[PDB]
């Protein structure tokens, strides 16, 4: 009844996980290939989820085991490892002191499954890939966020399998309402909602009010799932704020992607999509501009939402852009 060495090693580094750079990528060595099962069972545990939606034990394992395995370990960078790291990321930022008591453990429950979820079953293109190349998925769901939709499907379709149903003990109610926050979240991740998410965050800090204790004062669903949505948000374009060691690790495995992808559209004839060419990259430029255009300006308007408590956080990611801006030649 005692935890093996290697199940030690595990638990120790598992200490890490209410901490931004937690080390993922070792505990995906440890686990034996399971850091999203071990890292959403410690989250479930540390946040009592279990005990307050009645889910079995042996059910949440079950679950757990059976989504990180419709994760493909032959894709570089959206596999297992990277929905581990969105669901630990959404964790600390669930837990920011602005944050304290705002969101029911419903919220919080759709969060967190949201980002276990939310790639689940890539094939390691992008949607414009898909569509071009007329592929099933992208006939299914009429062009139309065809990955997420998919990510979506897979992901509640996975409770019907032996022994999955997590959410089985839930009232109808209950199942309704997580339900749509979970969809209402996934969809939220495709990039090209980005700028309207951005756009509504703005807003919201341009009016923001604060109440119990000084937290976020949220009174309506439309700003509630508005804060998740950019909250799972953030914590999927985490990479470049993260300890610059993890940083590299994803820029080279999102790298190894694109290029795969640029390698599939340049044999076939087809343009070769933004970065994904490897005779025509500026690995280093690139990271800069999707810094200067994209991440930065995310990271700060949540930085402003959350003030201060995001401060190192933003300070990370303005560290690592000047890092790579310094090795530009
Ligand atoms: C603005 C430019 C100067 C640089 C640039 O980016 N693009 C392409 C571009 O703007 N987009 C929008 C984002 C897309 N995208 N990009 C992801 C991603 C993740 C980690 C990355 O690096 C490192 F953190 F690991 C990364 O870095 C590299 F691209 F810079 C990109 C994912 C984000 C969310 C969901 C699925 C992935 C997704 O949809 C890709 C297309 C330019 O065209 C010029
Ligand atoms: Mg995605
Ligand atoms: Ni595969
Ligand atoms: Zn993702």
């Amino acid at each position: 009844g005692v935890k093996t060495e290697q199940e030690d090693v595990l638990a120790k580094e598992l200490e890490d996980v209410n901490k931004w750079g937690l080390h993922v990528f070792r505990i995906a060595e440890l686990s034996g290939n399971r850091p999203l099962t071990v890292i959403m069972h410690t989250i479930f545990q540390e946040r009592d989820l279990l005990k307050t939606f009645k889910i079995p034990v042996d059910t949440l394992i079950t679950y757990l085991m059976t989504l990180e395995d419709h994760y493909h370990a032959d894709v570089a960078y959206h596999n297992n490892i990277h929905a581990a790291d969105v669901v630990q990321s959404t964790h600390v930022l669930l837990s920011t002191p602005a944050l304290e008591a705002v969101f029911t453990d419903l919220e919080i429950l759709a969060a967190i499954f949201a980002s276990a979820i939310h790639d689940v079953d890539h094939p390691g293109v992008s949607n414009q890939f898909l569509i071009n190349t007329n592929s099933e998925l992208a006939l299914m769901y009429n062009d139309s966020s065809v990955l997420e939709n998919h990510h979506l499907a897979v992901g509640f379709k996975l409770l019907q399998e032996e022994n999955c149903d997590i959410f089985q003990n839930l009232t109808k109610k209950q199942r309704q309402s997580l339900r749509k926050m979970v969809i209402d979240i996934v969809l939220a991740t495709d990039m090209s909602k980005h700028m309207n998410l951005l756009a509504d965050l703005k807003t919201m800090v341009e009016t923001k009010k604060v109440t119990s204790s000084g937290v976020l004062l949220l009174d309506n669903y439309s700003d509630r799932i508005q804060v998740l949505q950019n909250m799972v948000h953030c914590a999927d374009l985490s990479n470049p704020t993260k300890p610059l060691q993890l940083y590299r690790q994803w820029t080279d495995r999102i790298m190894e992607e694109f290029f795969r992808q640029g390698d599939r559209e340049r044999e076939r004839g087809m343009e070769i999509s933004p970065m994904c060419d490897k005779h025509n990259a500026s690995v280093e430029k690139s990271q800069v501009g999707f810094i200067d255009y994209i991440v930065h300006p995310l990271w700060e308007t949540w930085a402003d939402l959350v003030h201060p408590d995001a401060q190192d956080i933003l300070d990370t990611l303005e560290d690592n852009r000047e890092w790579y801006q310094s090795t530009i030649p």
